[PDB]
């Protein structure tokens, strides 16, 4: 199809088109993206992530069409200390994508310890909400909370600073023009506070014609809660002059 | 999800979403849902069916939600022959459906033989465009070329006259609206001659929850193509009041 479309407003236990990979599992409404324990606390070492099932046509080579496309989804982050890991991340990659070997904590189930930061060893975009940034085990991140976006590579070739709030739902919007070839990001709490965070980049040279989207989040030794709490999605084929 | 749409404009050939059935298959920019020789004319003894691949979430017993759907298509059928055979049909059935044995021809392959008209033995609602009505062959056919709603049987709970144009677009519009219950259709050639012809039924007591939609058609004898165009399809779940 050259559009589609669909919302969870929720998440009902009964789910029929969710690909879940890793931990991830439907609990209270929402997907838990990491594993948590009876009492319902985050564990660590632990990787999630869920692909709807219905492939999107990101590009079409033939018609020289690309998508505009618009993610909007809301989540939640809770750790019974302060130091919650690693974090959530919205993406899209080719359809049989799998959890890479060796990608928890703060590869966030994205990418293989050997090839985190080879550009030309991915397919991959994601927008990340990562909350550690270690110097040792995190090289590649700023030395603060960050939303970035990550074009084939762990280290996000653009950064805003990002504030982490325990238990607090963050808004998110992630759109992408193929007429500028913008891939914007704003996430807001309900109090207004607000980020943004855009970089130019043609999808056409970095995936594939038909792609899958999701999440992906994770803990290593440091652990939280990744709920995603709703999510709607929408691409229509654009001709581009 | 509580919603899900998705759009059809044309059908290249290059398909990830849609499941294919029996000799269904993409030819120029449509689906040809019954076979075809090399040379495009259509051949007896034919049953071919397609299916989104991602299942409609058509009612929610928990939230006493049904879902209000429409879907808009188009479809020509050809033929050398004075009588062209069987028909073209937009089905709504539980997700593991499957071409019954036997269904071929008058059947549209929708309904086995021994069943095609006992309604407690199928999960069926369709509208069906039948252009063979044989009194001695389709014994539970109105005596004319005819657009039907089936619920359960190929012996359809409604009939309306309809003319068959050879090589001309039909224009199709199905709706549901959980509120009334009906399922109206409304089909109309390029010139403006329209058919109009409704139904009241409660979906919640003859599909389960969640549901596949798509197309099926067959030729048994006599034959004809039968080639959808486009298509486009959204649902919504709505509480009912
Ligand atoms: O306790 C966390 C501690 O160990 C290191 C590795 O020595 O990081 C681990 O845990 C992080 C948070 O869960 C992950 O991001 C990382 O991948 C994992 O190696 C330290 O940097 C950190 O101080
Ligand atoms: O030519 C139609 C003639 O043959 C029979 C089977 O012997 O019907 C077949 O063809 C019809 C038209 O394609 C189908 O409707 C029917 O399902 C199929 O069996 C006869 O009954 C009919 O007289
Ligand atoms: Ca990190
Ligand atoms: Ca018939
Ligand atoms: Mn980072
Ligand atoms: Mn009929």
């Amino acid at each position: 199809q050259d559009s589609l479309s669909f919302g969870f407003p929720t998440f009902p236990s009964d789910q029929k088109n969710l690909i879940f990979q890793g931990d991830a599992q439907i609990k209270n409404n929402a997907v838990q993206l990491t594993k948590t324990d009876s009492n319902g606390n985050p564990v660590a070492s632990t990787v999630g992530r869920i692909l709807f099932s219905a492939q999107v046509h990101l590009w079409e080579k033939s018609s020289s069409r690309v998508a505009n496309f618009q993610s909007q989804f809301s989540f939640s982050l809770k750790s019974p200390l302060s130091n919650g890991a690693d974090g959530i991340a919205f993406f899209i990659a080719p359809p049989d994508t799998t959890i890479p070997s060796g990608s928890g904590g703060g590869l966030l189930g994205l990418f293989a310890p050997g090839t985190a930061q080879n550009t030309s060893a991915n397919q991959v975009i994601a927008v990340e909400f990562d909350t550690f940034y270690a110097q040792d085990s995190n090289t590649w991140d700023p030395n603060y909370p960050h939303i970035g976006i990550d074009v084939n590579s762990i280290r996000s070739v653009k950064t805003v600073k990002w504030d982490r709030r325990d238990g607090q739902s963050l808004n998110v919007l992630v759109t992408f023009n193929p007429s500028t070839r913008n891939l914007d990001v704003v996430a807001t709490y309900s109090d207004g506070t607000r980020y943004e965070v855009s970089y130019e980049v043609d999808v056409r040279s970095v995936l594939p014609e038909w792609v899958r989207v999701g999440f992906s989040a994770a803990s290593g030794e440091q652990y939280q809660t990744h709920t995603l709490e709703s999510w709607s999605f929408t691409s229509t084929l654009l001709y581009t002059a």
